[PDB]
């Protein structure tokens, strides 16, 4: 079926939970043996969210190459994304090592450091120009260059220096700051505006390594971001845009990381975002 009328048909019939459970039943199951090794317990935030072995990002290290991060490679859309958990106190150096080694231009953050009165990720970037951060375990230096605070999101320019070679690179930090503590946003307008700002920066384009996108577990809000982006791109590429099947795209993405889209409300919100976005594109 088309999307917008499939949408109203699920609303009128109140069957979002059944649609979402079908997706959970059909989703791929691949091994995640490296994630479950005892030496990696303090590298995982949640015991039930792990990268598959076949698609995990490897650190360029011989001691321990493990990080909780996955490469989502979308062949028809010609887009790739790295989805990862919010960094932990003992993985902030690994996080920036990955950004460096994968040649990423942008980092997309979809959570606040504290939500619901609890810590959802480490404070992993510097808040003042004159107070830079040094990650001694991976030999990197990180400096805040500029910050632009808007009503729904903040953009930061950061300098990452490989202290071993003295090479430097400019990284863009795109921080969506207004996702509610509970539920999903009422309108997709600010999320779509944010997606378009990431696109306009070059951070999603083939001349750079894959964008790094995270929330707390790296599957829920993060899944919504890449699902909406890929669906909108396919609608621009194909002769028949009504042929784009958001459930089929989501199942394709779940071949590369488990659990993408965590609730039926997040599934409905993803439909809404793609539907509204397809009108603005034209
Ligand atoms: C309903 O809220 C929105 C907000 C923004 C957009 C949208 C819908 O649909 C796709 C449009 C494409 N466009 C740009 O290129 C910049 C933002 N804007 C997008």
């Amino acid at each position: 079926m088309e999307m917008e009328k499939e949408f109203e048909q699920i609303d009128k019939s109140g069957s979002w939970a059944a649609i979402y459970q079908d997706i959970r039943h059909e989703a791929s199951d691949f091994p995640s043996r490296v994630a479950k090794l005892p030496k990696n317990k303090n590298r995982n935030r949640y015991r039930d969210v792990s990268p598959f072995d076949h698609s995990r990002i490897k650190l360029h290290q011989e001691d321990n190459d493990y990080i909780n991060a996955s490469l989502i490679k979308m062949e028809e859309a010609q887009r790739s994304y790295i989805l990862t958990q919010g960094p932990l106190p003992n993985t902030v150096g690994h996080f920036w090592e990955m950004v460096w080694e994968q040649k990423s231009r942008g980092v997309v953050m979809l959570n606040r450091v504290m939500e619901k009165g609890s810590l959802k990720c480490a404070q992993y970037w510097p808040q003042k120009e004159e107070k830079e951060m040094i990650f001694e375990d991976t030999n990197l230096k990180l400096t805040l260059i500029s910050e632009d605070i808007k009503s729904y999101y903040t953009v930061r320019q950061l300098e990452l220096e490989n202290l071993t070679t003295q090479e430097t690179r400019e990284i863009l930090h795109f921080h969506y700051t207004t996702w509610p503590d509970f539920g999903v946003p009422e309108s997709p307008a600010s999320f779509l505006n944010f997606l378009f700002k990431v696109r306009e920066s070059g951070s999603l384009s083939p001349e750079h390594g894959p964008v790094v996108v995270h929330c707390s577990a790296g599957i829920g809000r993060s899944g919504t971001f890449c699902l909406a982006d890929t669906c909108l791109l396919l609608m621009d590429k194909r002769k028949d845009p009504s042929s784009v099947d958001i459930k089929k795209v989501l199942l394709e993405m779940r071949k590369f990381r488990m659990g993408l889209i965590q609730t039926a409300d997040q599934l409905r919100f993803s439909y809404l975002a793609v539907i509204e976005g397809a009108k603005f594109i034209m």
